[PDB]
């Protein structure tokens, strides 16, 4: 399994604009587009990223290729991150994922956040760790997806996902 086998679970994959778990206009591979209620808005932006007249529509290629801008943004964003890097650094190559995963879902800024489970996950504290990232607002909300992640930090091993 890899990086992009796992977003592609949990975010799914889908052609046509939509809203997400927050009702935020959406597309591909969980890529959003705005925070903004309109649909015009959502058109507008999503024509800007694909560099053409979408119609709110696109293929499978440029799914695909919205997701390899994400991940490597998510990637550059953590190494430049003073908070997030020193943890990355630490981490083997599954939890790496699992790290890259949660920013690609909620930002740096609400990654970064997570200060005691950081430190938690840098220490090596496995269990800890997915106690206390549990008790979040992230996990209430979309607790099937934080489970899959969580266990992900907690065993090292991409057990949560093999099935799916
Ligand atoms: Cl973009
Ligand atoms: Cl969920």
């Amino acid at each position: 399994m890899n990086i992009f086998e796992m977003l592609r679970i949990d975010e799914g994959l889908r052609l046509k604009i939509y809203k997400d778990t927050e009702g935020y206009y959406t597309i591909g591979i969980g890529h959003l587009l705005t925070k903004s209620p309109s649909l015009n808005a959502a058109k507008s932006e999503l024509d800007k990223a694909i560099g053409r007249n979408t119609n709110g529509v696109i293929t499978k290629d440029e799914a695909e290729k919205l997701a390899n801008q994400d991940v490597d943004a998510a990637v550059r964003g953590i190494l430049r991150n003073a908070k997030l890097k020193p943890v990355y650094d630490s981490l083997d190559a599954v939890r790496r994922a699992a790290l890259i995963n949660m920013v690609f879902q909620m930002g740096e800024t609400g990654v970064a956040g997570f200060t005691n489970s950081l430190r938690m996950l840098q220490q090596k504290r496995w269990d800890e760790a997915a106690v206390n990232l549990a008790k979040s607002r992230w996990y209430n909300q979309t607790p099937n997806r934080a489970k899959r992640v969580i266990t992900t930090f907690r065993t090292g091993t991409w057990d949560a996902y093999k099935n799916l």
